[PDB]
């Protein structure tokens, strides 16, 4: 029923499995359109819990935002109706829990996507990287905020400023992951927890989830502060460095950033 | 001088011990009113630190809200002057440190109560559960907010959406607990910390505790957002699921939740 | 060049070494003025990352706020223009990452200073304490807020109410520190990470740092609540206890606090 | 095409005329559902400006909330999905200007409804009253806020505390109305302005309307404050006085309020 | 029963008449303490509306803050527990409408006091001046906020930057006053309105006043911004100019301000 | 001296007169850069009050934003460092009162500019229009906020949705202006007020001006609401209507807006 995802229903749990292996489940507009369609189709009282996953044995869970779909320069790369912006809002507003079940490496926007979900259960061999400083991308306020609700600020700044992968074991220690399991146990450990959640009161889960969403968003600022940040972001997406970051990825080389 | 608590004073440290074991120290109106009177009576310059505890050897620290006293009549069960709501505000505004010293199992409202205190020191055998999804209860914004200042969002959502107990060891790992001690060392570990705090400057403690309280509360939202959440909560406490949750608990059977 | 700091530039990384061992790198105005000038002078495109350190082998990283300079004539000791308040603003607003590379003991205002920095890498023998309750100091809102973005509320309250030192191992476990290494590896580990950061896109680093700063600050309150807190702080810095704390420190004796 | 409104379209201007004169255009659920359906049907690119009006010659523009549909005792009479609450939100979110063109007397909820619209043009004989204090109604935060964006606090508190009618001339003087015109010129004057607005850029109008909506709503408070206000409101809608106010209106007698 | 006020109650209305004309009803601690005790004594269910007035034929309604009680030698003149700050909070939180019935001239803190009240009815010969720039006083955030809810910013800035008296006619036109009437009608007009308000639902009045109070207060800012403003205010109350403003007032001469 | 403004000092008052009559004082980058330099040059203790004026006899006070300098499409026209955005911040943060003394017609950005000033004194023949809906411009949040602190919402929505001029008399009536005077009296009346202000306490004026600025900006919102607004603004500046509005102005014809 979808080109880019496969949905299986097990009792009251729906498992949405990525089927975009040819672009390593990059969050291209058409992939995200199918994932959002599949979530919408599952917004029914007989479904009580969602699992997001890559196919069994995947080396790459998701390669993150489709770098080819980023603008060439002079345009905001992460505007409100960008597909990554759409899917994080939809996950956060969805009235059922969404568990990210992670096998393989997770990159950039895909790391934000799983951080926006309710629980993360990961393989012992999974790895996690936050990548805008590799490309010169001015990440947006909402996107950064979605990275700050689990690990502390020092941990988050190390992840973003180094863009270095962290292990599942370190991700568990700093509070990013709920559980780390051997890859052979991942699917059944995650399904056991999803089935348990599915026996609980779904209207209580939905309103508690919404209350947590609203409290998590409730860091408020005045208009001048937001427009000041937007002007800083524009200077970045106008920079030579942003174009060097895009070109280095296209030419498969290490970018040379100079600070303009 | 109280029916439902025993108070011992050791120089500048006051220990408030639950005396409601008949009802597993459930947070009934008469128990909370005594606990609040005892705290009020200890608000004197000669007292510098409070310890809350269950009696030595308790299997159950507190069974949480008295489910007989939960409003069933399409009436908000966690309104501003509900005893649980009163005691958390009082604990948080109290100008001395309050340490929860936990032996036995902690449930629901009693988990929110210890989370509202300043430090938690627990026995290695103690266990912790947050239970509103078991009953279909739409936990209130302030109450949920009180669960979000220690562990991360993914961890909080696991605790609430599963309603599964966690060990003291996991509660320490995720940042809920300050210390975990062998049961036979719990009382003297907690007392030595309370005596030590009692040597420090009480006016500096009080103003710093109050500054943390107001920074912790300073997640702000507009009226529309609050009224929208209140409407969602009312749809939950009006639901058939909420009735089924209450009735199943009291009739000692598994509830059948349907999403209405 | 600078009287009170030494700067070594290695490729794109600047290492700022404290040179105030006379007062164990206490935050005297003359020392902070030199540190802020040295930071300002490093705000140039060819510098990509800063390390702050005490001299190799230091027993004391920083002894904290200069207690001789703390106002005890009954004015606010932590007003907006105080050296500690100035250096934390400058570190947070600095468009390059600032890593605190810690060897030795860290006290009070120096603990707030490293908490305000982006990443903290510490020696396994380093120790950390937050000390206002030893002196009767009413720590200000911004300074307390700077302590709340890494460890949870319960842990922060234990640190502040006890003013007890914690080990590097505990500071890592509770999420204050990024990494703990053997002293012999501290320069190698820290420089490797700083050089790595220095290959990344500096304009993306700067805007994301600023986004995190403004999100971190975005706990808002009304004027009445601020003026109320300021009145409570005044009552503390006018107290007999505050004079007793200051005198006790200068006379190298134990303060006796009485709650006025 | 509607039972309770009549819609006329003149180029880019739509006039929605009430057709509920046998209940004096009271804001009953059936009337408001037709009004909201008519607005939704007009959310089309070629419609640029809406006028809301009562029929020509109306003595009563609207008698406000249907007092027979106000919750009798114990339920919030002004919950998020109450019809008055739904229509003010829809008017304010609607991406085209909505002009209230007022002939006759305006009461209670209907006064809040025209205040929620973008412009008010009124007959010289029109009158305005805000009536919750006649009935003992605890008007909700969003609804009170909707009355505060035109005239000052003192003038708003006079209107609500007295429940006395003001003339169109006073309503113009204090900043509630845009224009006052003789009743024979009201339709022509309002249509000329609507046609003129309709020549302007609709996407600029829509985004500026939405910017004003969000700035108007951006009075934020913490969860405890909202829950405290909700507890005060519940005490009022649980009061003897609230029952007495409803009873007195329906028995056409002077209420006897006693402050419980 | 009071030295500095006279209270008369008829039916459900109380009139608090100032009795401190030998000091032109200056807001000395002893006068504010009596006014607050009189209002506290009237917080009874049978009292439903308060009027504040000067005696019949007063030239000076209130000469404002007693300049003799303004702190010199570097304390904040408008700290949270200053009598003017206490009375404005008490009026705003008082669960009954408070009408200011004004005959004569209104100065400085007394202008803030009447602005904090619910309605102002004034004689046609009344005059109003806001005076901090006369004395070099850094008016506090709450106090300035209390002046912004009636007239627009440009008008408020004219009143403050000029310190020039405005007529009752102009005060009515700009939205500061509810009504202006000839002196001989002032008491009859105000009593008619107070007695009319006292027949309305008191619990509805109280909750709506409190909702307006919290919405009015709900302009929120971060800790840094409040601390930055406080540093600015301290520099002013530490200034040459502030000492010169007070000295000039008490020596009955014109200050020479120099901007230090 | 300046190419595009003329500055006169009279005692402690500085008058900045526009000298760009060949472009009807349009807010070009070269003009704004000169006005800002002149303002910065006058930030001196011997200057107490600023007046902004057009030359005596001007038909046009300012034609507003230089339409030639708006970016053609796909670019935000009112970014943080746009000249209009810069000048309004600088006027608002300027520690001396700035009085707009208006002869002639005021358009668009020039209307936002005088609104951002402290007081407006205008000739009886002056006229005022706010014009973004003539051109299809998505005005920014800060810009709109600057139009909301004087007149009420219904009045501001009329001015913006119609783009029709208002007279000085109506602008006085709705709270936009301080004073309207005959053109022959304008200069003398404005100078007398400016000289009067110049004898008051400048430090008190500066801190109260800054308090008002921050209270004025203190309408706060979460990141998502800001980014949702920016997405809407970008849909407008990407629109065919935006291109049509600019092309119509250039080609001197009536635009044909279609809603995309
Ligand atoms: C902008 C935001 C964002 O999400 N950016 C994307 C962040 N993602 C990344 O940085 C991952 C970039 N890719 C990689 O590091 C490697 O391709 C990955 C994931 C490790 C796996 O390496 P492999 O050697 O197995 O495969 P290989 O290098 O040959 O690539 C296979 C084909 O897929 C392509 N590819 C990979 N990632 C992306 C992507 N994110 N967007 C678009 N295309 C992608 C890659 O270029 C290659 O294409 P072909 O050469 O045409 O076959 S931000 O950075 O968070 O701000
Ligand atoms: C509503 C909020 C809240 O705090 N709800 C309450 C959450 N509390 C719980 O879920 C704990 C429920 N109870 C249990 O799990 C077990 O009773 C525990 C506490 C482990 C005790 O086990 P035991 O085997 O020793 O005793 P047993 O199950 O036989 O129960 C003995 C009698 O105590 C009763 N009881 C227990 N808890 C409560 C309660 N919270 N309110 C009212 N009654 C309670 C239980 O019904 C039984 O009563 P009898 O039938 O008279 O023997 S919320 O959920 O957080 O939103
Ligand atoms: C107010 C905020 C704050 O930052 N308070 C300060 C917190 N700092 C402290 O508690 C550390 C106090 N210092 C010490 O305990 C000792 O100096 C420690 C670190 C244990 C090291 O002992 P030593 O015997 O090795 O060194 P010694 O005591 O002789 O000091 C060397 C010279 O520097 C001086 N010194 C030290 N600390 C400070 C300080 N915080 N402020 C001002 N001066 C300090 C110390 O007095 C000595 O100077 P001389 O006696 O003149 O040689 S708050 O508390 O966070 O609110
Ligand atoms: C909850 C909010 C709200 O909007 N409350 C309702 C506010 N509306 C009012 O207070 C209007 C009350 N009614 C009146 O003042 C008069 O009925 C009105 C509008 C002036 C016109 O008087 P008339 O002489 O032409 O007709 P008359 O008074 O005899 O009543 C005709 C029949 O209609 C009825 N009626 C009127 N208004 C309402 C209403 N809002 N809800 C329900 N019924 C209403 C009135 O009771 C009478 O009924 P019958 O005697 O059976 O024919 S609140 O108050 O703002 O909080
Ligand atoms: O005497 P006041 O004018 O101060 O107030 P009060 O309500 O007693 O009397 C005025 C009469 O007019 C009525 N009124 C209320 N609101 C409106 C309105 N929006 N348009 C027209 N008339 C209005 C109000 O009901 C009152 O009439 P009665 O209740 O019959 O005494
Ligand atoms: C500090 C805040 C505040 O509320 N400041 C106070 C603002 N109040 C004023 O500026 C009013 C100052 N006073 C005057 O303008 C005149 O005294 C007024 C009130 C018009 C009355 O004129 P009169 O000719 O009838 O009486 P006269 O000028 O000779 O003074 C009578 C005696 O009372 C004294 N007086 C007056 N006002 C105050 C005051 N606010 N605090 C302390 N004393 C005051 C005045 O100095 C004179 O004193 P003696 O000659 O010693 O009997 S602030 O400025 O808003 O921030
Ligand atoms: C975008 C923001 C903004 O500030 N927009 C600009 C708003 N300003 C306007 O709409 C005013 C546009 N101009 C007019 O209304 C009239 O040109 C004005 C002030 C009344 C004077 O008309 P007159 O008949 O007296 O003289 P006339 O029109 O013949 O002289 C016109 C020459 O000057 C030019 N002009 C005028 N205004 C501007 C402007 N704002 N930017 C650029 N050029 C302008 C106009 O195009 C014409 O040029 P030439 O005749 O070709 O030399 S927004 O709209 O607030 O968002
Ligand atoms: O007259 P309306 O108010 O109904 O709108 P409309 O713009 O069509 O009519 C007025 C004419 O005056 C113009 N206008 C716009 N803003 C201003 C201003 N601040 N000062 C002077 N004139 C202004 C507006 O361009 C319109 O011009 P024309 O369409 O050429 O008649
Ligand atoms: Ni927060
Ligand atoms: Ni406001």
């Amino acid at each position: 029923a979808y080109q880019y995802v496969n949905v299986v229903t097990i009792n009251k749990v729906a498992v949405i499995e990525f089927n975009y292996g040819r672009k390593l489940n990059a969050l291209s507009k058409v992939f995200i359109d199918d994932l959002m369609q599949a979530l919408s189709d599952l917004n029914r009282p007989e479904i009580r819990c969602i699992i997001l996953r890559a196919p069994s044995g995947s080396k790459v869970f998701s390669a993150g935002h489709d770098i080819h779909e980023l603008p060439s320069g002079g345009r905001d790369p992460l505007s409100y109706d960008d597909p990554l912006r759409q899917i994080t809002r939809m996950i956060q507003k969805f009235p059922k829990p969404i568990i990210s079940m992670v096998e393989g490496s997770v990159w950039g926007g895909a790391f934000e996507m799983i951080m926006s979900s309710d629980l993360i259960i990961a393989a012992s061999t999974s790895t996690f990287s936050m990548t805008p400083v590799n490309l010169g991308v001015p990440y947006n306020l909402v996107g950064i905020h979605n990275l700050t609700r689990d690990a502390g600020f020092h941990i988050v700044k190390e992840l973003i400023f180094t863009a270095s992968p962290i292990t599942a074991q370190r991700a568990l220690a700093v509070g990013i992951l709920n559980h780390v399991v051997e890859v052979e146990e991942l699917e059944d450990f995650t399904l056991q927890m999803a089935h348990h959640i599915s026996e609980k009161a779904p209207l209580a889960i939905a309103v508690i989830k919404e209350e947590l969403r609203v409290l998590g968003e409730a860091h408020t600022m005045n208009s001048d502060e937001f427009e000041r940040i937007q002007g800083m972001r524009r200077a970045v997406y106008d920079s030579e460095d942003y174009q060097e970051g895009m070109n280095a990825f296209l030419e498969k080389r290490k970018p040379n950033f100079v600070g303009h």
